[PDB]
């Protein structure tokens, strides 16, 4: 097995059972609610319903937000498998996951963004689903940038030939001319400032706009 | 050794340096501005930057914050010794760590809490001391609750006696007489939302009004 397509919960190694008490509130609002949109994934999606406002872009498309931070592709597949697709009929899944996948290579990362379109293929045929490119990280440049502009090239390539599968890359730019990365825009080199969060929510409510 | 008292970096075995990164710009931090509050801790800290507004509260008091998500007492230990705490004079230091202490017993996290106020003590003798208890977390009732409150009855006790070190419970009462905190006030059950770091915020800013 691909460890990546492999779906896993994650496993609580610290004892406050966090991680699937996210999960079990996903499923609850899946079950309770109607969106016409959801969001899935890592911080990078978590954080866009505080750190950047969500609610003036996305809360009027219908929209349920079940990122994680920390989850890999396998956790996500897991999660969509284990309830939080169930009740619901979106028009459009948003993916946006693989750059936490640390120990699998981006071949391995690309399948499981593949399975996780699969999934939602099977489960949601209905819905288009958008995945978002995975954004460079780290001050100066490292093979986690490469990494993740290789998986960005396989699953664009992958995603070309489907109809209702759409590939975002919603970096503006943020490696600049010298190689780095500036903490306004990721206060960690990872995690979107408010400022970063603008760029990237713009293009993704924009292509939003236009499917639906 | 107690581990939680034994200096060290975090180990990069994901390949971009980002912890060195934000070590290495608080270092600049330091080398260039003239605080006289420097918060250093874990997320919590971190995030008061961003998701609590530290314009309105903390900008006014001439403030660095140093935190950084993941951190353990023994890194905040190192970051102090390795260059955070150089070519500054400040008023005040407040510490806001230990909930990350993960296979550390409550006694050890306690420890670890110590080193940190003994070293601000000798590097900084002139600087009051603020330790924040560390809050709940997770939905429901969990060790690591048992655990926070543990640490924070036995650095309440040690603190006590201390003429310029000072214990601030910042908790207005996350845990509801159910057993359960809201996601309204965590949205991860660890990290807080906008709205739970108010009161946080609040009783923080309140305090160091007093002492300053």
């Amino acid at each position: 097995e691909n460890p990546a397509s492999k779906p896993t919960p994650v496993q609580d190694v610290q004892g406050d059972g966090r991680w699937m008490s996210l999960h079990h509130r996903f499923v609850a609002d899946s079950k309770d609610k109607e969106p016409e949109v959801v969001f899935i994934g890592d911080s990078l999606v978590q954080l866009m319903h505080q750190c950047e406002i969500w609610r003036e872009l996305f809360s009027p498309l219908h929209a349920l937000n079940f990122g994680i931070g920390g989850d890999s592709t396998q956790h996500v597949l897991w999660r969509l498998e284990n309830g939080e697709l169930e009740h619901i009929r979106p028009k459009i899944v948003v993916v946006w996951v693989g750059t936490n996948n640390h120990g699998h290579t981006a071949e391995q990362v690309t399948g499981g963004i593949k399975a996780i379109v699969q999934l939602v293929n099977e489960r949601q045929p209905q819905a288009r689903v958008v995945v978002l490119g995975l954004l460079p990280r780290g001050q100066h440049p490292n093979p986690l940038r490469e990494k993740n502009r290789r998986v960005n090239e396989l699953v664009r390539a992958a995603l070309a030939g489907h109809p209702r599968a759409h590939f975002l890359d919603a970096d503006p730019g943020f490696v600049h001319s010298d190689g780095t990365i500036s903490h306004h825009d990721m206060y960690d080199y990872l995690h979107l400032s408010r400022l970063g969060y603008t760029p990237v929510c713009r293009a993704l409510h924009s292509l939003l706009l236009r499917l639906l």
